């Protein structure tokens, strides 16, 4: 019994490496070269890996895990019993795989065109418009156009996707796909824990929201901003209003304390995408963590190709499951935002390398939020004015409370603004999956949540046939999103603990853990566990305690919360959006 199970897990691990490596290659080739051929080979490799999954998943289900002594072998076998889509009948599996590829392709090639004029892709063109335009009408053209071309085109696929992904989840013992996704956290109290964390961050978000709304009222006019209502969703510098830092110029608390133009500085100094990832590599190795192998530099696609290839430009990090081939694919733009993204992606690579000696079944983060947090932790240190100054991308900003509040505001526009967004994406999808939201009400329930959690409203009334969730990458690509909410909270807990381990004193937001070997050792021991143990053990290794907690993030931003409360009180802001029914008149 126990001996049969141990031999089984060894066989699974040997054959999975080979098959998973092959699948990763075909997926990479399509992702970096979208063609009918590569897409045909990908769909073919899909059926190959499903045959492997079905073979070993069927065997695994014949072990009564109850009678197993070893708990690492229990854990592997329990996971292999979940076939995911390979539980579907052959006909439905083929249809499911084609739906997913159609949704992804539709999103990745959509464009927004002027009549008799040029056509813009999402990256970099429309992203640039949303980030830099300060004209209501031009922002509206891009915001609405993307949803008209991308979102509306996904709607035809989504109901059938939902049916098929739920059917697979039921065939694997879950009640629906959202149940399956939540189970990745192995945390029965997950929904209540996440709701508690969201509530703890509400005071900070409402004060930020009210301050930004006042600043938008100053620039865009009283006729277009209701100081007691939701904010129009196209004015926040980002296609999804998920991060707001690109409108820093409109909301700067102390314009008398200016910051160097970081994009001009990178360009003037000859930064390139390759330099951006090299600086990330240096930060990781400064902590005593691992460098990326030479192969990484040869096989990664670090900028939009120019040879006519259509590619999936959305950034991603790749494990090829042979312990040696790791890659990034990013249509990198030379700016500070993409430097942070490069650190994020390099954090996924670091995790891949740290757990590469585990059985492939356990080669995942302690939970998906952990995988997302590693690179962001380092990026918190990289983002400090003192570190950016040492890269020659800022002037000296120390010894100045004005510069200090400006910096906290810059960070808040990204980190705090993102909290409600990241919460609501899977609040919506979980209710789509459990049947609470039907295709009749997809879009209406999306905007009810955009209002309830982010206090945003659409600048143009939505009409039948709109499917604005489809205009957000992770929806047609079927990537769960709550990982990013968890990540944004726990990355501050990790930062706090690593700064304490590095001997930092004083305000948490001034800490920079560059070159701390004690910090790197905490992260390395946690990452090496992969998915071999419940995630509270990895939490304990990093922070000395087992819980998720908003306290670290609230401590980081405490000086800004104090300042915002004073400023909002002085101006008589009404926090929140009691006039929640308001929408733009024109
Ligand atoms: C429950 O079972 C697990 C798993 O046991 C292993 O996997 C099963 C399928 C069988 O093949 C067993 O024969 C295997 O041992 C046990 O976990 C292992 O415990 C041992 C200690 O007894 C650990 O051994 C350590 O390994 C270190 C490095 O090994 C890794 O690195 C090499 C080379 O890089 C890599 O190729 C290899 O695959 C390893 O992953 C070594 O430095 C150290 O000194 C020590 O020898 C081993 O790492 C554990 N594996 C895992 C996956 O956790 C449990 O001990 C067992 N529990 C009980 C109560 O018996
Ligand atoms: C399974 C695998 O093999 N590869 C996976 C990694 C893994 O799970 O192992 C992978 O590469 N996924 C791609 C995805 C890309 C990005 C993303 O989509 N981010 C979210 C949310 C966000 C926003 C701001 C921010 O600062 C941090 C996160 C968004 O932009 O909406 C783009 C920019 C950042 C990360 C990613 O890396 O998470
Ligand atoms: C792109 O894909 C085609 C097949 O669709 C292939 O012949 C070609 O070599 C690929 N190009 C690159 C750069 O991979
Ligand atoms: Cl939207
Ligand atoms: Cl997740
Ligand atoms: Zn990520």
């Amino acid at each position: 019994d126990e001996a049969e199970a141990s031999k089984f897990v060894e066989e699974y691990d040997r054959t999975s490496q080979v098959v998973w490596n092959e699948y990763a290659g075909a997926n990479w080739n399509y992702n970096t070269n979208i063609t009918t051929e590569t897409s045909k080979i990908l769909l073919q490799k899909n059926m190959q890996i499903a045959q492997h999954t079905l073979k070993y998943g069927t065997q695994a289900r014949k072990f009564d895990v109850n009678q197993l002594q070893n708990t690492t072998i229990k854990r592997i076998i329990k996971k292999v019993q979940d076939l995911e889509r390979a539980a579907l009948p052959a006909q439905e599996l083929e249809e499911y795989n084609k739906i997913l590829l159609d949704m992804e392709t539709t999103y990745s090639v959509a464009t927004v065109c002027h009549p008799q004029g040029s056509c813009l892709q999402l990256e970099p063109d429309l992203t640039n418009v949303m980030a830099t335009s300060r004209k209501y009408e031009d922002l509206l053209w891009a915001w609405e156009g993307w949803r008209d071309k991308a979102g509306r085109a996904i709607l035809q696929f989504y109901p059938k996707y939902v049916e098929l992904i739920n059917q697979a989840a039921r065939l694997n013992g879950y009640v629906d796909a959202g149940d399956s996704w939540r189970s990745m956290y192995e945390t029965p109290s997950l929904e209540q824990d996440l709701e508690r964390l969201f509530q703890e961050l509400q005071p900070l978000y409402l004060n930020l929201h009210a301050y930004v709304r006042r600043a938008l009222h100053r620039h865009y006019g009283a006729q277009h901003i209701n100081l007691e209502g939701p904010i129009p969703a196209h004015l926040l510098g980002n296609m999804w209003a998920q991060t707001w830092s690109n409108i820093y110029d409109l909301v700067v608390p102390f314009p008398s304390a200016p910051s160097m133009d970081t994009t001009e500085a990178m360009l003037k100094q000859g930064w390139t995408p390759r330099r951006m990832f090299k600086e990330a590599d240096d930060f990781f190795t400064s902590l005593g963590l691992l460098p990326v192998p030479p192969e990484f530099w040869q096989k990664s696609m670090l900028e939009k190709p120019t040879d006519g290839r259509e590619v999936v430009c959305h950034a991603s990090a790749w494990d090829f499951y042979n312990g040696k081939d790791f890659r990034i694919k990013q249509c990198t733009t030379v700016n500070l935002e993409d430097l942070v993204v490069a650190h994020h992606e390099m954090g996924h690579i670091q995790y891949f390398m740290q757990y590469k000696d585990l059985p492939v079944a356990l080669r995942e983060g302690a939970n998906p939020g952990f995988h997302e947090a590693i690179g962001d932790v380092l990026a918190l240190s990289v983002s400090t004015p003192k570190h950016l100054h040492s890269l020659n991308l800022l002037s000296s900003e120390g010894g100045s409370d004005e510069h200090d509040i400006n910096f906290l505001m810059k960070m808040a526009l990204d980190k705090i603004a993102f909290i409600p967004f990241s919460y609501l994406v899977d609040q919506w999808r979980w209710r789509v999956f459990d049947g609470s939201i039907t295709k009749e009400n997809y879009n209406q329930e999306w905007w009810s949540l955009r209002l309830k959690y982010q206090g945003l409203c659409p600048p143009v009334p939505r009409t039948q046939g709109d499917f604005d969730p489809g205009a957000k990458f992770h929806i047609p690509s079927s990537v769960p999103y709550i990982r990013y909410f968890v990540s944004f909270i726990i990355q501050f807990q990790f930062h706090e603990a690593l700064c304490q381990a590095a001997g930092h004193t004083g305000p948490l937001h001034k800490c920079d853990i560059y070159q701390s070997k004690e910090a790197g050792q905490r992260l390395a021991t946690a990452m090496k566990l992969g998915f071999s143990r419940p995630w509270p053990e990895a939490m304990q290794l990093i922070t000395g305690q087992p819980q998720m907690s908003a306290s670290a993030m609230l401590s980081y931003f405490k000086p800004l919360l104090d300042w915002l409360r004073t400023e909002n009180e002085l101006h008589g802001e009404k926090l929140g959006w009691p006039q929640y029914n308001w929408t733009p008149n024109s």
